[PDB]
DNA sequence: ACTTACGGAAGG
DNA sequence: ACTTACGGAAGG
DNA sequence: CCTTCCGTAAGT
DNA sequence: CCTTCCGTAAGT
């Protein structure tokens, strides 16, 4: 209605003139309250925001500014959020008072002192900052108010000022102008310095090489494929290879700033159109050795060039390390080490020569506190592979673990001789504790409030795993168990680890419980999609990450990738209530390295035949990559260790050797012949005495069914086919199973893993566990090199139940990445 | 923490201390004051109850009974409802005094007595969360015996289970264990001796052992090379086909009701009845083929007996012998629900008919003020035209922006004011306190507007098309609910396509409902299948039903034809919430599916490209469906019984579509044929690899372009004027192989959804006629509509078209508009 | 025991 | 004009 | 429409 | 996987 204001202005400025105190309709309006809105634009039914400032424009006009907060709902939590809970965001306006609907209240519930020893009309309230793009609960940030901020204090228009000032891109020190065009000495943007003299990343379309790519050759059809001697070739009309790195991307373009000059505009220097000439640097793969010479290399040595390119300041990914190989005061291996982005090279290509040279003179540069571990516990252990990363990291030692499983738990022990660990069940386990128990029947010493710093899980994965046909549910659940944990102990950082599906499951349900528990401790949290391969080893392997801090402590950023991947398994996004949300995670063009396959996975390990039972055999060799120098150290060791085959059947083995070699090959390439096996046994060809109404006849006029329901009929028993080379029940059920794609499949030395499960068989879901080669299954140190783990490691048991160990890893490298993100918040 | 009572303790049962006042933790509470608590087994994070007892058990602990609230995220409105709103639920439970967490409160928003001027926590309704319906809150009020466990949830949930209870009402005699009786009820209907039940199919048998041989299968093989796209059919599956329909209601003639004893007292639990089977004409020798003509609510008389269940009765129908009525049967069958009659009676050993005896004989061996209604997007009228047969409105305004369309609205309604302007600048005018507009055509104002209804453009959400907030803020949906906002009517209709409540994820839906909560009016949703109240067209829509807070909410009508069951699942789900209807007969129903011979059979045989507009009818009605919508009274001209004028081509692709059920464009042969002048239909080449679909029986190719072997469509490649229309095998495979293109419409089935323009190669392109080779006509289009033949339309043969495909079938305004009368009533 | 035998839905 | 030409997702 | 992928139960 | 269905835009 009618507004009048309250008092004196204050801090007014020339053309602005901020108040303190208002009255709307009667009521009491001052900073530090909050005022309720209805839409014009929105599916929300009102909005909520908090005072900031008290100004009259000169247009006669009455405004306020308003940080608007955020529902639950809002959130990725929705509907299982709390009614009274809101959360602060980044979103802002100026606003007139008109639109005041009128007062609310929300009171800030701060955690206790004692939060790390507790868990045993409408009033609102919040707790934590919420950021909608990336789905972050933060604590709220501690800064305040002084005399120049008291009238505009908005912390949603700092954060933008302070984000954008970083983003933007600004001069340094310039060195000269010359007719119109000045130079520089050093930019900046997104909070790196870059100075000539460094190198730094671009994307792969940013320059090229002269020295002639070789791309003329096309590969035509090899031949029009036999239909009765191949009567399942047909199936193959997909043109899709599973595991393939034929889309893989190139990764990041290295250069050697060589000089920086932009332009002017109004008088001033453009400082948003930089240019950057450099240096191209020659990755092994950019030489005329190329990909075939690219197999012993290591993944961060380069080849100085002289060859030179201008590219735009705009296309900088980021600044990396690249030094000569003399100058350095530490070895190579221990200067790679030492950090990430680190580069090196020991000669220089010329396009022309076509040789390695001493590299010039103006390319070699100048010259020309312990950190404690984290006390962890390890529930669901498994071998290991997710507290052997973090201790790669070197921010963890691992006390105690938790593992049912009897031959995990003693692999675990075998790799840790540090860590109490327990074969108990969890929730067993957890309630002797609550009892006030010491110790468990066997003398263990249980940890107590205080002593686990960290707790880290991966729960069973059967039940969201999306490949098995078969709310208290969720309150009696196994995650349920290990959010009590957290609740008990109050770590100061937590991670739970699951496959991707973990966060689609029942409508992405039980992610939305997940966090929301998490945020009724107190808990700062968020979540996100990983692929292991983007982070050191040959496998897709998608699993969802759920990280937590303790308020005390910073929440951790996601890992940003290292080596480049097939596109499409580095799909990450993840879809709640039609919000999409994304990890903080900014490398989806390329990565710095090249992608890990399976020739640096498995090439040196010597031919075996299926069945292997020599559980210590000799390297006929050395580490022929960069990778398997990465797992076998560089101390003498020949012995080779659980590179053991299962042992397959006679018509299983027979299938294998006829499994084509080429890329691609799967069971859709057997022929349809007799072979006799071993003893008298001989394997009968398989018979199409029904119609495939989809897929019709044949080129030979012949059947492409093999049982009545390939005729719209019920399926008939007696008409199922045994002993056969082609196996009778994927032709059976093959149309409504995308014809069984993969399984009987090779993997390919240019290629990569399928997600390496607990057995690998040949007719399951994921059946791509043949030697690229050999007519043998995987082996147990095959599956833990595409696993990431170091041949040092060692397993438990018999071959089925070390292939579990490996198969319910996770990988160390990912394990790895994310710990050295969780370090960076040990500091400061 | 300690809880102490206050004040003198209340009426005390013999274990229940009930008290008005008590103290948990330095709160103190009264009855009718409101509590939070936290629950341990529900993904809702808070519950609200209001307490209405406050006992103390003989136990030791005090408790207090709670009826519970429904949070508007807990509803169907879900997260765009009005965070501090709540409605009345049916749940209540007692509880510990124990689990109060705080002491809210929670007040009543009642409706101003100036409400229907406006339109320029808190409750206010009451929510069912099983039909999704919005009501008001019950005027049911406490007295002194009842304030002291006074819970409104209670006696809803006590008379609600009483009244669905079988009870034994006067009892005859009682014999060797078990008691004859004369009368029994339950769900509220009283059933007396010498009445007719409706019972299920499964209920009994027929003396007459129908006959079900298996004739002729598996017949010939059909030549791959003259019909190389009949490879395509292997579904088995031909649309607009009543073979799965279910049989209608079994009728039987109460004759003896006895029932067994439990512990002293009678067992009405398990009431047994016997009957006298009731004949069908489909259920005699006749069978189908005799029914044809028959009335739908014509039975025969047997004294074949059959005992079933009162648990099995489904409700009670009136069957009166034909020379005992007072009236015509005309005048009977049209003066009320479930009625039938008969003249005769079947034997079934003798297999004809004789008159009845002579103990199936009966006994003897308010002007209502129609409603002021405005009907938004008018369309022709179908929608009005159905509520005035319920005699329930004189629609006095309409709004239809299309002139085809108004034209053929006024010459079926002289005395409404028909604007032809834009909705939205309409109700502009009248904003603006303007009394007429450009015409002199008087502006409805609030008071003149009782009921307002219409259907908003289908174009926007219907399943057809590809080129699929803010737009909801602008959108014409809105703009309905304006007109909803100022003149206030007493009754709102909303009717659209079934999938407006799936669009955009139900958005739509949860905000065209949400407003309606705002302006204080009652509302509810659902699906309808218009073959379900006596059409031969599967058309499900969506209809959002209103009501202002001092009338009384409709219910959806009951279906009263059986129909395919693969086209009557009205289940809706928002946010993995099942809601449905409170329709309660799903498999059968009291009357037979009214199919495409009785909607076509009487027409006269015209060749393809009719233009004559008034031709004479060859007879007279051939079956009841016809007799309904011809009139008793002398007419002997037939309007709009014309069809498209189509090409030479397709002129010839229609004859060649064979005439049994279920053929389309998967049965053309591959040749070549002569048309008009020296015009040759060409034959189609396949001379592409279709990888999905292999080879032929010949060894021909199955593919027309190159995208069948998996490359990218080349150009070049189109064939043209080929019988075989070359655009159906190029892209079938990912289009169902385009079912239904050129196909025919079964005697013994029904149309599809009938549309604004019949043509055969559309997304629903069975709009052939069963033998004659043409599309249907519009007055064909218009018989499987629901709409008389004394209707007018008015436009060209298209306008005309468009004008029946987007009109509500006048049946299912009809069954709506019956509903919205019984709550005119009391 | 071990070898065969095989839902979906979810994203894309 | 009018005859042809065809993306879905969402449910079952 | 096609591709994803820490599989289990029914068969013998 | 298979059926639903008040279609519209590209092209003659
Ligand atoms: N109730 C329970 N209590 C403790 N461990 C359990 C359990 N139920 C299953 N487990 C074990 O938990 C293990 C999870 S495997 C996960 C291991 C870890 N993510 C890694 O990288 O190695 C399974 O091997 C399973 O045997
Ligand atoms: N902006 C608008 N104002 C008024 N009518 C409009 C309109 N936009 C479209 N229409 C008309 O609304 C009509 C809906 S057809 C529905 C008519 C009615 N349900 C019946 O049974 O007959 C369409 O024919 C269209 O011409
Ligand atoms: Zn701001
Ligand atoms: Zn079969
Ligand atoms: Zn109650
Ligand atoms: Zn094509």
């Amino acid at each position: 209605d009618r507004i009048s204001w309250l008092g004196q202005p204050m801090k007014i400025e020339e053309n602005r003139t901020y108040y303190q105190k208002v009255s709307i309709d009667e009521e009491m309006l001052e900073v530090g309250d909050c005022v309720s809105v209805i839409p014009d634009d929105s599916s929300k039914p009102l909005y909520l925001a908090r005072v900031t400032a008290l100004w009259e424009d000169k247009n006669g006009q009455m405004m306020f500014h308003a940080h608007w907060f955020c529902a639950g709902t809002d959130t990725v939590l929705g509907a299982t959020s709390d009614p009274l809970e809101l959360f602060l965001v980044g979103e802002c306006e100026n606003m007139q008072l008109s639109y005041i609907h009128s007062k609310v209240k929300v009171i800030y519930k701060a955690p206790s002192e004692n939060w790390a020893m507790e868990g045993g009309g409408k009033t609102y309230f919040f707790q934590l900052w919420y950021n909608q793009e990336y789905a972050r609960f933060e604590s709220p940030p501690k800064t305040q108010p002084t005399e120049d901020n008291k009238h505009k204090f908005c912390l949603s228009c700092i954060r933008l000022a302070e984000l954008r000032q970083k983003e933007m891109p600004k001069v340094l020190e310039q060195i000269e102008e010359v007719d119109g065009r000045v130079y520089c000495s050093s930019i900046t943007k997104n909070g790196v310095v870059y100075r000539l003299g460094d190198s730094v990343y671009l994307p792969p379309e940013a320059f090229t090489f002269n020295i002639k790519v070789a791309s003329p050759v096309k590969r035509p059809k090899k031949d029009p494929v036999n239909e009765t001697l191949y009567p399942e070739h047909y199936r193959k009309y997909s043109d899709y290879i599973k595991g393939s790195n034929l889309d893989a991307p190139e990764p990041y373009r290295i250069g050697r700033i060589k000089e920086i000059h932009c332009g002017k505009k109004k008088g001033k220097v453009n400082e948003a159109d930089i240019k950057l000439r450099l240096y191209k640097f020659y990755r092994p793969e950019n030489t005329h050795r190329s990909y075939n010479g690219s197999y012993h290399t290591d993944i961060n040595m380069l080849y100085w060039s002289d060859e030179e390119a201008v590219v735009n300041f705009s296309d900088v990914q980021g600044r990396c390390t690249v030094e000569y190989g003399e100058d350095l005061l530490e070895s190579i291996q221990d200067y790679s080490q030492g950090g990430p982005d680190r580069f090196y090279f020991l000669e220089a290509y010329n396009s022309k020569t076509k040789n390695f040279e001493d590299p010039p003179n103006h390319a070699r540069s100048p010259g020309n506190i312990k950190l404690p571990k984290l006390r962890t516990l390890d529930v669901f252990s498994g071998c290991g592979g997710l507290s052997e990363g973090f201790h790669q990291a070197g921010i963890s030692e691992t006390l105690w673990a938790i593992e049912m499983w009897d031959p995990a738990a003693q692999a675990f022990r075998l790799n840790n001789p540090g860590t109490t660990v327990f074969t108990e069940d969890c929730n067993v386990l957890l309630k002797l504790v609550m009892a006030g128990e010491v110790t468990n029947s066997l003398g263990q010493r249980l940890p107590q409030k205080g002593d686990v710093e960290m707790l880290c899980g991966g729960p069973p994965c059967q039940g969201f795993s999306g490949m098995n046909r078969f709310y208290s549910k969720f309150k009696n659940s196994l995650v349920v168990s290990f959010l009590s944990y957290c609740d008990y102990y109050r770590p100061r950082f937590f991670l739970l680890e699951n496959v991707r599906n973990f966060v689609s499951y029942r409508r992405s349900m039980v992610l939305k419980l997940t966090l929301r528990c998490l945020v009724r401790m107190g808990y700062q949290c968020t979540f996100g999609v990983l692929q292991a391969g983007q982070y050191g080893v040959a496998q897709t392997r998608r699993r969802a990450i759920i990280l937590a801090a303790a308020p005390g402590e910073k929440l951790p950023l996601f890992p940003e990738p290292l080596h480049v991947f097939a596109p499409r398994a580095c799909q990450l996004s993840v879809v709640v209530d039609d919000k999409k949300f994304v990890s903080n995670i900014t490398r989806l063009s390329s990565g710095p390295f090249r992608t890990i396959t399976v020739r640096d996975t498995m090439s040196d390990l010597p031919e075996i035949q299926n069945g292997a039972s020599n559980s210590e055999i000799p390297y006929n060799g050395e580490p022929l990559s960069w990778f398997q120098r990465q797992l076998r150290g560089s101390h003498y060791q020949p012995i080779l260790r659980d590179h053991i085959c299962k042992d397959m059947s006679p018509l299983v083995a027979a299938r294998m050797r006829h499994i084509p070699l080429f890329p691609g090959s799967d069971w859709r390439d057997l022929p349809n012949i007799q072979v006799r096996l071993g003893d008298g046994v001989i394997a009968h060809k398989l018979q199409y005495t029904f119609h495939d109404v989809k897929n019709g006849y044949s080129s030979t006029g012949a059947l492409r069914g093999v049982c009545s329901c390939a005729e719209g009929k019920a399926c008939d028993p007696e008409s199922r086919q045994f002993s056969t080379l082609i196996p009778w029940c994927l032709p059976h059920t093959g149309n409504r199973h995308n014809h069984w794609a993969g399984l009987y499949g090779r993997l390919e030395w240019d290629g990569f893993f399928s997600t390496t499960v607990t057995n690998p068989e040949p007719m399951g879901k994921q059946g791509r566990v043949l030697h690229p080669e050999q007519h043998r299954v995987v082996s147990v140190r095959e599956c833990a090199r595409s696993q990431g783990f170091p041949d040092s490691y060692r397993f438990f048991g018999n071959i089925l139940d070390r292939h579990r160990q490996v198969g319910n890893a996770v990988p160390p490298p990912l394990a790895k990445a994310i710990g050295l993100e969780i370090k960076l918040c040990l500091l400061s």
